[PDB]
């Protein structure tokens, strides 16, 4: 949506390898949607890009905001 249904999309500026399961991994240019922002640093986002290669273990998790940014996106469809 635009007003009602939330929608915060972020882009990964650089790569990041998650050490633990809780933490989510990604690469530079990975479309990630921020779900939870109850922490000035680690946000709960999910994988948007089509299924990866192989057997995906996790799709969402705690990811560093600094690593990503606000990538312009079409709110209305």
């Amino acid at each position: 949506g635009s007003s009602g249904s939330s929608g915060q999309y972020f882009v990964a500026l650089f790569d990041y390898q998650a050490r633990t399961a809780e933490d989510l991994s990604f690469r530079a240019g990975d479309k990630l949607q921020v779900l939870d922002t109850s922490h000035e640093g680690w946000w709960l986002a999910r994988h948007l890009e089509k299924k990866g290669t192989g057997l995906g273990q996790q799709l969402q998790g705690y990811i560093p905001s600094n690593y990503v940014a606000e990538d312009s996106g079409p709110s209305s469809g």
